[PDB]
């Protein structure tokens, strides 16, 4: 791919200001896009943009293709007459998602008896056109979501067998009960799409790339899994027999048990890897780049028997990472991915990143707990410049949240190598600008911010904090926050650098 020597930011695109509790794809995504282009910065970077269910994570969606109906931008749809809109209470600076989920799901259901009463024929034409390029994965999308809702929201595997197996006749008499519902899902998902669309055309008119992300295991209550059980490791009832998960290893004692379900890599190869050359096309029409998180499980993954625990009797299988990227390459032309390989990666790992010229991951804040072999330190960076470099990413704090909470060795460490750099600080408020620098002055041809630190913001506002059950996903900008000026010290520092 070659990346170019540049700057960008990471900014999910909830957090984005504006009113009816929830960033969407309308004007402040917009004002945010000339925002970085004003600050030089060429590159756009969200989390996974699928639809969410509980706990509200971008990483457990319940679907591979399908888009987030909480991003639809309802002021269009109001100017145009076909909804009514007014705030039940929400929040601004923090998305509300319980009231989200009980307040914009109405919302966009009568926007839909709206449109159809007056959408227009050359309206319903684009719809029309929309459901039938998409129907290879929307058909099941859309009848998974109206199942859900019909069944109080219970996961498709808690369904009556004969929706739950897919039954021909189950099927067809549900889609018929339920056309209405089918229908109003397929219209969410055109509306997403669509103004995602817009987005990405202004963002290209700025020349602004925008870097997706996508989990490498999909989450067990989702359509695909429903409706293409057989590339699954699951048993009768569809429950899954093993799950995904990371060993122990000399950093935790008990690893991590995910829960996600298992692919069958030897159908999936069997099939030409369809399913991965069709989840990456989806993705490539919304994204320049596409992230993709646990890449190592391209390599081997972590096999947790389903009825254990934790995750402390696995095993590791070898999957056919080599043989799915060759196809990927073939199919392509090139292979526009950004391997997530933070934790600690095998030569096996780092050789099939590097064989098809993928970049990595750098992140700040983990180089100051040990040394000067640290990684994440920047002398230690290829001299190929293949990385991107980050303060932190969505998992991290803040970093005047994390410096506030470290380790005397590491603010100690940190100040001494920041020095050796030429960058001095006097106030804990400056640290998060003075790793930007440090992270803008290395050889990473990327370096890429989350907006929390151009505005300096406390643990308050931090994306997610894993293993909180609460008050994730959740940061919201204030209108006006992120000001001019910040933008032109971006400017500044990314000219120092040599990154415009
Ligand atoms: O008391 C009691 C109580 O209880 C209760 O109550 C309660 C409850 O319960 C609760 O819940 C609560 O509630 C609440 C809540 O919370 C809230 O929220 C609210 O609610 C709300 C909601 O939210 C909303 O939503 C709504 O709701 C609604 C909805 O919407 C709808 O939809 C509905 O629902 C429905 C649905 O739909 C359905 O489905 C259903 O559901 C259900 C179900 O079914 C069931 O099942 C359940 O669920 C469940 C599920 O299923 C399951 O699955 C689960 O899930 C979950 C889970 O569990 C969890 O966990 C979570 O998850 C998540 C998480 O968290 C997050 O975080 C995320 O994650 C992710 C991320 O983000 C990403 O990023 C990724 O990550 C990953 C990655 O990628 C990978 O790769 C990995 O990584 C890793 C690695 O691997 C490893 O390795 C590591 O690494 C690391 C390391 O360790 C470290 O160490 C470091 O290292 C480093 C260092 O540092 C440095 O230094 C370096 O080193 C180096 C050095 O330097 C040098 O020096 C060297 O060294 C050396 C030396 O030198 C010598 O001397 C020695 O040696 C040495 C060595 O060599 O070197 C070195 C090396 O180089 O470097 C290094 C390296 O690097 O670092 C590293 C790195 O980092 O680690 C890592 C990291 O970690 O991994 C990762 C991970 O981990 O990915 C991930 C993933 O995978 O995300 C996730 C997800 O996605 O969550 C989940 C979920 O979400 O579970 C669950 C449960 O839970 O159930 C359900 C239900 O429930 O059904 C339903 C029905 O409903 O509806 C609804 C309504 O109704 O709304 C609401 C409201 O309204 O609220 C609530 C309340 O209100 O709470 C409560 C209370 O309050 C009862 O109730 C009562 O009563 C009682 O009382």
């Amino acid at each position: 791919m070659e990346l170019p020597r540049a700057f960008g930011l990471l900014l999910h695109p909830t957090s984005l200001p504006g009113p009816y509790g929830v960033g969407v794809l309308g004007r402040e995504a917009r004002d945010f896009l000339r925002f970085l282009k004003e600050a030089g910065g060429r590159y756009w970077q969200v989390l996974p943009l699928g639809p969410t269910g509980y706990g509200d994570s971008p990483y457990q969606s319940f679907s591979a293709f399908a888009g987030n109906p909480y991003l639809i931008d309802l002021r269009p749809l109001a100017e145009r007459g076909y909804v009514r809109l007014e705030d039940p209470g929400f929040p601004q600076g923090r998305v509300d998602y319980g009231l989200l989920y009980a307040w914009k799901w109405p919302a966009l259901k009568e926007a839909f008896r709206g449109f159809k009463e007056k959408a227009s024929p050359e309206e319903r034409e684009a719809f029309a056109a929309f459901r039938e390029r998409e129907a290879w994965w929307l058909e099941d999308y859309a009848l998974f979501m109206a199942l859900k809702g019909a069944h109080g929201g219970l996961p498709w595997n808690r369904w009556p067998l004969p929706l739950r197996k897919r039954e021909e006749k189950a099927l067809r008499e549900a889609k018929s009960a339920l056309a209405e519902e089918v229908a109003f899902h397929a219209f969410t998902q055109w509306l997403f799409f669509r103004q995602w669309g817009a987005l990405k055309a202004e963002a290209e008119a700025l020349g602004i790339r925008i870097i997706g992300d996508m989990p490498i295991f999909v989450a067990e209550d989702s359509a695909e899994v429903w409706a293409h059980p057989e590339w699954f490791h699951l048993d009768e009832e569809g429950r899954p027999t093993v799950v995904a998960g990371v060993p122990p290893d000399y950093f935790s004692e008990t690893g991590q048990r995910w829960g996600n379900p298992l692919y069958r890599w030897d159908v999936l190869e069997r099939e030409g890897f369809s399913f991965w050359i069709r989840r990456l096309e989806k993705a490539l029409e919304l994204f320049h780049l596409v992230r993709i998180a646990h890449f190592r499980g391209f390599e081997a993954y972590w096999e947790i028997p389903a009825s254990c625990p934790t995750a402390v009797e696995g095993r590791w299988v070898k999957a056919p990472g080599e043989k799915l990227f060759q196809k990927i390459q073939e199919v392509f032309g090139e292979v526009p991915v950004l391997a997530e390989d933070l934790g600690v990666i095998t030569p096996e790992v780092e050789a099939l990143r590097d064989r098809f010229g993928l970049p990595g991951m750098k992140v700040l804040q983990f180089a100051f707990d040990n040394g000067m072999e640290n990684p994440f330190l920047p002398h230690n960076y290829p001299a190929h410049g293949r990385v991107v470099v980050y303060t932190g990413t969505h998992n991290n704090d803040t970093t005047l949240g994390w410096y506030r909470t470290a380790t005397p060795h590491e603010k100690a460490f940190m100040a001494r190598y920041l020095a050796d750099w030429g960058i001095t600080f006097r106030e804990e408020e400056e640290v998060p600008w003075a790793l930007m620098h440090l992270g803008m002055k290395s050889v990473a041809r990327l370096a890429v911010y989350p907006v929390q630190d151009v505005l300096a913001l406390g643990s308050e506002a931090r994306m997610n904090y894993p293993g909180r059950p609460s008050g994730n996903w959740a940061w919201r900008l204030l209108p006006g926050e992120l000001s001019p000026e910040h933008g032109a010290r971006l400017r500044a520092m990314a000219e120092a650098t040599e990154r415009l």
